[PDB]
Formats: structure tokens, sequence, C-alpha cells
């Protein structure tokens, strides 16, 4: 574990994602994703070791240790040189995919703030990610331009005038963009709504999976399915559309609850507080559904005295490698479950313990 | 009206005193039941000897005092709002039967150890009740209740059967004792259903609080007495009573050495439901009590009295919860006030 | 507890009951029981405190320590100088009903191989009871005789020339006679014909019942129901001949099953003995449905080297008042299930080495 990797894969959730983004009740983050491949090298499916390892050399070379005005210094991390679990963190961190873990020369370029994330040697060879909290496309896309240009000052780009930026997909071939957002819809889902939605969605060329990528703790991630023949300005308007409606259609539906059946959601949402500030046992399955409950209740100021950071911190600490991570080692199903509990439940205490002590001077 | 202190609070005084084995043993029960000697049964009596009973009891009882029992006092179940009635049934100073009965009375002792019943199934019916396991002492206690009424009223015998009671099966010493159980840990384990059929072949009952086993709060009382000794009646019901206090025991110090984690999770879990909820209704009410309870009892739950836990278990009831709120409610509205006095008993304590 | 109260419960199986009777192997006991009433004295219904204890006080004067020539010594067991389960023991045993363990006064005149048991202050004041192995009713009836006429010298029946002798149920006036044969009828079960057959048994007058007196062990009491007008011979051939059928379509049955399915049989009779040889935990139950199947293997030569009276002995050992009196005190249901399974799996043991090791030496 080198400075660096204990650098990403110590904290749940970093300061740039605790910032508050535009629609933040019901957008937990946004992502914009570019795909490039060097031109004269092999997609990933078919190149060899030596070329992989010169991708990964090129950029330890050029880009680690160097800096973007506005977005930071970049560390390479090489995912030979992370632990099982080490690589899981990130993973659940959202800053690489599973698969990258499984590449034998997979790498990520990391930025220090853990906003921009290009990975190195997945499906292609360049996978730039920009993660935004909240509902933030256009601006994700902007760092993502800064980093793409960035990267093409010293990589050449497998690109043709009629075809546009070749990725090893042949349905990415174009612009290699995706985007997608990561949406809290409890009322929708409450008020079984969503079953009558997602096929809609579906139906727009977006596509809709659960936070892995069913749909645990009700968190739903929309992302771009079809892209080609779509300029980038299209792609990103296909989902910023639909996700606009759907945090209409989620607000609309919590105004409702809240309004026709007040006491018992008040009921729902403390009796998951209830769990979670008690539990001497619990999964991850219900933790995410206790986790959803108190954010809703959060959101319509049911639940008072508790921050939303806290809830997006515990959702990413209380996942099965972070969860062993942070206690040192691998750990039966039920040691996690005694872990989880006392994780939350300590960290919650913890929370209205200061919320109780510096109110109190005041 | 001294009537208000026997509606306002849900446990006496009396009853927060630590009897023995209070940990398994909530309350202990001696009932004597007798009858007017020339007076008909409540079965057959006329309105003008019902009202007699009760006004000879006002004359001669009411606002007199017994050494060591203190002060008495006549309630009559026609001057009761129908609230209050609820109430004194949930505290378990009168039965059911009683706010039925058009010239029903209890003349209550002060500390609400003891409660005379007047016109119920018998003319007169002699209880009082001790907190956790002392038969004996409930017994020494009704006896001298029993002389302090003979002193005045001439009981109903029968040379060769003994106290002529209504019930053809309670007729010799009219005695029935009871005693009131927490038996959490036998329920868990799934041993109460073979345990219950055995109890009844001894010759006694078991019935639920108030009279389904909600709470895991069992009533153990003699069923068969007839020809028995009031020293033979006792008895048997003090073995039974202290087997299944060993019982239940063994089973809780079992529970706690192989799932101490699962336990400390079940009983925090209710402790979460009863301090975070926002409608509950009776019985997942006493599900959590009992939960709590038997943390506390093992050391698991910490700063937290089972006398709280005890008058939670009244307050709750719907008649004082109505009573408590001042009028009638809905079953909805009660879950609602249920849960916030709940809520709000369980934080005060906490600070 | 007396020196012979400890007698009549130490031994689950008397070395009267241990007596091979004809039929054995489907009917395991017979029953002869007398009714009958003090002349002048009110029935039990209504009878006082002080009749009761007369009643008692007469018996224990001159029959307690009196003897019958051929049947042996009589010694009487009041109830109120038995704990709990001493009492239980001898309910167990078949010795008393559950009803004399709840009447005050209540005793039982005993003789020492445990052929008879006169009850006192039950539903009558005398209630003759004599017990043989296997299939004798008449030589139960003619030792029930012999009792009858032994307690009549000193004691003056409640008799009528039109009614014959007076007892409590009306139904019960007459002869006072009531037979019962216990049976065992694995096949008749096995083979789903038994409750189709209990419908006619009680249409003839007689009423069938499970062992307490469902039907576990596939043990069935079969026993006069209807005996107004009857006479004594007319009583006891209304059983024998039911009795002497059912021996007859059980023993056909179990050649049936034995030819048709032998060893789909050797395998569920020897998987009982397998779970009665090595379990742990096992409650009664389990114990009564394997020692029928033992014993059907027994009878039917499919299980070696272990003889019935084991089985016999197992079956009252098992009862649970039994097993917390032979484990010294009262026991939790779960305790019990351990007790039971060590008691079992060691007698057995011990009659499979005495098998070993006495046939070894010839
Ligand atoms: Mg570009
Ligand atoms: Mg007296
Ligand atoms: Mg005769």
């Amino acid at each position: 574990a080198s400075m660096s990797l204990k650098h990403f894969i110590q904290d749940a959730l970093s300061s740039w994602m605790k910032q508050k983004g535009p629609e933040s009740d019901i957008v937990l983050s946004s992502r914009i994703r570019l795909a490039r491949n060097f031109e004269h090298i092999r997609f990933p499916t078919r190149y060899s070791n030596e070329e992989a390892s010169s991708i990964i050399q090129q950029f330890e070379d050029q880009f680690s240790e160097q800096e973007i005005p506005g977005i930071g210094k970049f560390v390479l991390i090489r995912m030979n040189d992370a632990q099982p679990l080490e690589k899981r963190v990130l993973v659940e961190k959202h800053l690489i995919s599973p698969n990258l873990t499984e590449s034998p020369f997979g790498g990520c370029l990391l930025s220090e703030n853990e906003e921009v994330s290009v990975m190195l040697n997945e499906e292609d060879h360049i996978r730039i990610q920009c993660l935004f909290p909240g509902f933030q496309l256009l601006e994700a896309m902007k760092a993502a331009n800064q980093v793409d240009d960035w990267i093409e000052e010293k990589v050449d780009y497998a690109f043709n005038e009629q075809r546009g930026y070749l990725t090893s997909c042949p349905t990415n071939v174009g612009t290699g963009l995706r985007a997608s957002v990561m949406m809290h819809l409890p009322a929708l889902v409450l008020t079984r709504q969503i079953n009558r939605i997602i096929p809609a969605i579906n139906q727009l060329g977006l596509v809709v999976r659960g936070i892995y990528g069913e749909a645990v703790g009700n968190i739903f991630q929309i992302s771009n399915q079809i892209t080609l023949g779509k300029s980038e300005q299209d792609i990103v308007e296909d989902l910023n559309s639909v996700a606009a409606q759907l945090i209409e259609q989620e607000r609309s539906a919590r105004e409702a609850i809240y309004q026709t059946s007040k006491i018992e959601l008040e009921d729902r949402v403390y009796r998951s507080y209830g769990v979670l500030s008690n539990c001497r046992m619990i999964e991850s399955k219900e933790t995410a559904k206790c986790l959803s409950d108190v954010r809703l209740g959060i959101d319509l100021g049911i639940i008072k005295g508790l921050s939303s950071n806290i809830l997006n911190e515990l959702m990413i600490l209380t996942q099965p490698g972070f969860l062993q991570q942070y206690s040192g080692g691998a750990l039966r199903p039920n040691e996690r479950d005694i872990r989880r509990a006392a994780l939350i439940r300590e960290r919650l205490h913890l929370e209205m313990n200061g919320k109780r002590q510096e109110d109190e001077s005041i």
C-alpha cells in the first residue's frame, strides 16, 4: 500500500464529493465518461502484454505527479500494486470499475481530489471519468474536456474523420461519451410507481441499473445506452432531460406521501433510524433499506439534526469491501454484520453528540 | 374524592417495592371468596339484598382502617365513570365482571395492597396483591382482612362442605392463589408449549395477562381446589412457580452464553422501536417491553429501571391511555399517543 | 417417599408385566375395571371430606398389609403422601388415573406385583383394576372377581335388585365393568387403514383413544363405551371379538407390507433403530415413532437380538414424568430431550453388549 493508495482508500466520502451540488436531495452524483484508444495500438480485446505495459508506462512517465490548473495533481495507481481489498474499496467508492481489477495491466490515473479518474487498459486504453456531486453534467463534461485535451497533448487518439473516436465496443464509436446520474428515488419506489417508469426510460435510449451497476437502497443509476450517431450535446441532453423529469416526479411524490400519510411516514423513517442507532447485527441489505428511509426523513425535515453527508458516507463505509478494509483483513459475513452495526451506531451516536454539545454552547 | 389517586398513578408505590425473585415473578395474588349467610348468591339475589351488602360495607368498613394495612375506602361501580372502571381493571385492582355489576363495588385499601370486590360472582371477594414472589405474606394479609370482615359478617358455611360459593368447584376454602410471571426465555427457546400441559396436569391453569401470552407474561393460578386445605392450595402453586423461576433463569443464562450478540440485537432493536416509533399498538408494545425487560434483567441494558417498564405496561393499556389523554380515542389515535407517551418517558430516563 | 411408594415408582416395567401373554406382538395389555360404591355413602360428586377420609381409613385398617392367595400382599398408597412426580409415574405406569392425582382423599390399594390396583375416591369410591400383559380379558376378569369378593367381605356395596351396582356415572350403573385392551397397530396405520376402522369400532359401542387415554406410537386403547343393560359376559365378548379381529387384520397387513415392500420396511425400521442408538436429543413424539418402528421390526424378525420387553420399558421410561423422576427433579423440555437420548442410547448399547458377550461365550 503506497502513500497515495492509502490516501484514496482511506475516506469513504472525499471532500470533493461532500460538497453540495444542485438538486442534491434527489441526485447524488453526475458522471461523464470519455473512452479513447491509442492510435496504432490494438484495442484491449486483441493487444499484447507488451502493448498494455507501454500504455501504463507512458502514463507513469508523462502524467504521474503532473498537474492540471483548477483540478490538481494526478497520481497513477497500478492495479498490480493493490491488494484485493484495496481494489474493492476503489470500486465501492465508484473510482474504478470492477473489470479494471481483473485487468492485468490495469491502472488508474487519479486526481488527488478524486474528481477525475482515468482508467487504463479496461475496455479501452483510456477511460476518463469525471465525478461531480449532485446534478452537474455540463460541469462534469467541461472537466472531462480539460482532461481529454490534457491527455491528447501527449497521446494520439484512434480517430478517423467519418466515424470519430474508435472504441472497442462498436456502439461506443463516435464520441466515446457515456453520461450517468446516481439518483435516490425512495418515494417513487414506495408509491409503487418506479416499475412503470423504468420501461419508459429504457425506450429513450437510456438504461437503469442498481447502485452496483435489483435496486437496493432505492438508488438508481441512469446512463446513456445508445450513442451511435449522436453528438456529445445530444447525448448529454437525452440524459439531462430524463433526469430533470425524474427529479420533479420524485419530489412531487415525496410531497404527496408527506401530505396524505404524514404520521405513517414519520413512523417509517424514525423506526429505520431506530434500527441504525441500536442494532448489534445488520446486513448490507437492511442497512441500505434503513439509510434510504432516514435520508428521506432528513430531506423532508422529519429527521432532525443529521446531515445527509453522514448518510452518503455510511452507504459507502458499510459496503463489504470497505468494512473489511476499515476493520483490517477479511471477515465472515456474520462478523461483518456485527462490525457494521457497531460502526453505524457509533458514527450516529457521535454525530448526535456533536449536534448535542456544539448546539448547547449557543 | 380520594378516587383520583386510584386512577391517576399507573403503578402504585406499594407495587414499586422490590419483592423476591422480581426478575421472573411480577406479582403474587391471593383471593378469598365468601358469601353472606342467608343471602342468595349474586346469581339469584334481589336488588334489595345486593344494595344492602354494599351499604353495610359503606357504613362499617369505608373510612375504617387495619393496623399495618392502612385505611380502606369504598368505590361504587355505579359511581365510577366508564374509563375509571377500565383503569381499575388495567391496574389489576378489580375484575371485568365487577364493572358489569349494577351493585358492584370495591373496598380499596389506600396503599392498593387490598381490594375487596363486592357483588361479583360472590358477595365478597377479598384479594391481596403483592409485588414479586410472596404468596405466604399475601396469605397473611388476606387472612387479616378476612378476620376484619368476619367481625361484622356471617359467612355462608356448611359443616360438610366449608365456605359456600356460587361456583361449585370453589366450595371449601374459597381460596385461589395466583402468580404473574415473565417467561421470555422459555418462549424464545420454544419450550413453553411443552411446559403448560404439565402445569395443567397438576391442577393449575395458565392464562394471558389481564385474565395468547402477550408480552410473554403468564398468569398461573390454582384451577382445582376442591377438598384441598389452604396449605395445599398455596404450596401446589408455590412449588410449580419455584420450578418455573429456576427453568426460566436457566433458559436465560443459556441464551446469554450461546447467543450473546443475537440477544443484545433483539433487545436493543426493541428499545429502538420504543424510543423512535410514531405509531405502536398494545401488542407490539408488549413484545418490545418484554424484550427490553429481559435486557435489563441480564445486564445488557443499563440505566433503565424495570419499574419504568412495569409502569409503561399499564400506562399504554387503552383505558389508561384514554383516561390519561382526557377522552375516548379511536384505535389509530391511541397508537399515535401511545408511541408519543412511550417515546417521551424513555427520553426523560436517559437524561 | 415411603419404601412401598419407591417400590412402585422404581421400575418402568414390572416383572408381572414383563411376562409373555397371548398375542403379545399385537396386544400389549388387557385391563378389567370394576366400579363400586359404599352403601349409604354419597357418591364422590356430593360426599364430604369426612366421608372420603373414612373410605380411605377403612381400607388402610382392613386391607393394608393384607393378602389374597395367588395375587399377593396389598399396600395402600395415599395420593396425599406422594410428590407430584411420584404421582405422575404411577399414571405413566398405568396404575392410577390422572384424575386420582387431583382427588384430595384419593388413594390406591396396590398388590405388590402391580397386577391389581384398587383406586379409592376417584369417580367412584372403589375402582378395582386388574392389568394383565397381552390378551387375557377372561384371566383379568377372574382376578377382578377375586378382588371384588375380597373387598365385599368387609364393604357393603351400593346395589339394588333392579338396577345392579349403583355408580356415579348413570351409564356405568349395572355391572360397573369396563374392559380395555392396549394394541400396537403400526401396519394398519402405515397402510392408511386405521381411520376407516376406528369409526366402525365406535359403532359397536366401543371407544378408541391414544396411549394417554392422536395416537402417538401407533398404540391404541379399545375399551367398552356402552354398558347399560349388558351383562358382564356380553361386555367382555363385545371387546374380545373386536380385539380378535384387529389382531388378525393387523397381522395380515404386516405380512402384506413385508411381502410387497420388504427392503423399504427394513430401511424404515433400521433407520429408526439408527436414531435411537445415536441421537443426542429426542422428544417424546419422535421416541414414540421410532420405538413403534423398531418394535415392528422385532416382531417381523427384521431387527435382531433385541427383546420386546426392552421396548415396552423404554416406552414408559422415556415419558416426561418418569424421565424426570429417574433423573432426580423437574427438567426443562430441552434438558429432557438430552437426558432421554442418553437413557435410550445407553440402555440400547447395554442390551446389544449383553447379546454380544453372553452369545459369544456359547
Ligand atoms: Mg477531446
Ligand atoms: Mg378466615
Ligand atoms: Mg362381585
